[PDB]
């Protein structure tokens, strides 16, 4: 009777769609977002996930975990994990080469494996489809990156079954966004189609056949270096130095303010892609000091231009290791919420010679949406 949901477990938002009434609706949480944040935060008096966790990251960076699908399904001497430790402020411990995230929690330590941070942000995705559908969910499509191993596909697994979820398939994140625009249907007969994802964790650029149904997949690329976070880090260091040279200060040591500032440039960022101009209104930022200003999009196109230019080498080396040629690729698909950037659309759809993009989902649902027909179809409903 019940609808099975497809969850786009991401590093950075998660989202959650289902299909029911003959169509695909993607799921807003009870502040009205149709993203939430993948985070899971811990005080003296309760467990916060999601946009409430989010909300508190700023007066409580030891307890609020986030980036746990950086861990799932690795080992603590894993170089990744290593790596990545020194740049969190939750302390990461070893448990039988496994790491868990360690937390004051109600005034005691406690920890948690990655799978089961993991699981708590898919209890707010079950639980934001269940509001909306006022009844029980017990099945799942989950997605996770291409390139995970099966080690991290088990993890991201355990933590949907941890969350009361039956886990119908576990499917790549490109695959997810093909299906979600249907380029799955057809026949007999290769079509090679191209997943630009920008805007979250990572920046990855997937190449997929697809020949009556079966996906194959044929080359994956990407660039560390162009998270959604870099793109930020460009505006927060923008405004840093238009605070000092307009009060002389240099807030760039005061970790709080910096904080606040990061919290603004990501808002600011996205309403750029709708908006000509954004603004940023900061009551008392540093040592009382209000900041109120704005940013147009082409200080701010501008302002990361070298970045967005950057994702084009990805896809130039992902078509070279696939051995096509750019007018090989049949299909161009979004996602993540940086590809609504209009410098962006033009920068992939210029290298293409033209092409038009499949871009009518909104980029940073189409894996969820993709999910959702999925788990649809394995329901057979
Ligand atoms: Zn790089």
């Amino acid at each position: 009777k019940a609808a099975a949901i497809g969850i786009d477990l991401g590093t950075t938002y998660s989202c959650v769609g289902v299909f029911q009434h003959g169509k695909v609706e993607i799921i807003a949480n009870d502040q009205g977002n149709r993203t939430t944040p993948s985070y899971v935060a811990f005080t003296d008096t309760e467990r916060l996930i999601g946009d409430a966790a989010k909300n508190q990251v700023a007066l409580n960076p030891q307890n609020t975990v986030f980036d746990a699908k950086r861990l799932i399904g690795r080992k603590f001497g894993d170089p990744v994990v290593q790596s990545d430790m020194k740049h969190w402020p939750f302390q990461v411990i070893n448990d039988g080469d496994k790491p868990k995230v360690q937390v004051s929690y109600k005034g005691e330590t406690k920890a948690f494996y990655p799978e089961e941070i993991s699981s708590m942000v898919l209890t707010k995705m079950k639980e934001i489809a269940e509001a909306y559908l006022g009844y029980p969910v017990t099945n799942a499509v989950i997605t996770v990156p291409a390139y995970f191993n099966d080690s991290q596909r088990q993890a991201t697994k355990d933590a949907g079954v941890i969350a009361g979820l039956n886990v119908l398939r576990i499917i790549n994140e490109p695959t997810a966004a093909a299906i979600a625009y249907g380029l799955d249907r057809t026949g007999k007969g290769e079509r090679n189609v191209l997943i630009f994802d920008l805007g979250g964790g990572t920046f990855d650029v997937s190449i997929l056949t697809i020949d009556d149904g079966i996906f194959e997949v044929k080359a994956t690329a990407g660039d560390t270096h162009l998270g959604g976070e870099d793109f930020d880090n460009r505006l927060v260091n923008h405004f840093v130095e238009e605070f000092k040279r307009k009060h002389k200060k240099d807030i760039s040591q005061n970790k709080r303010a910096v904080r606040r500032l990061r919290t603004a440039c990501e808002r600011a960022k996205r309403t750029l892609s709708s908006s000509t101009q954004a603004s940023l209104e900061i009551d008392s930022l540093f040592e009382g000091i209000d900041f109120y200003t704005s940013i147009t999009r082409a200080r701010f196109e501008e302002l990361c231009s070298d970045l967005f230019r950057s994702t084009l080498e990805p896809v130039e080396k992902a078509l070279r290791d696939a051995k096509l040629d750019k007018a090989q690729i049949h299909d161009l698909v979004l996602v993540g919420g940086s590809t609504r950037i209009p410098k962006v659309q033009k920068l992939l759809q210029d290298f293409f010679n033209g092409r038009d993009l499949n871009k009518s989902i909104n980029p940073d649902e189409a894996v969820a949406y993709g999910a959702a027909v999925q788990a649809a179809i394995l329901m057979g409903d």
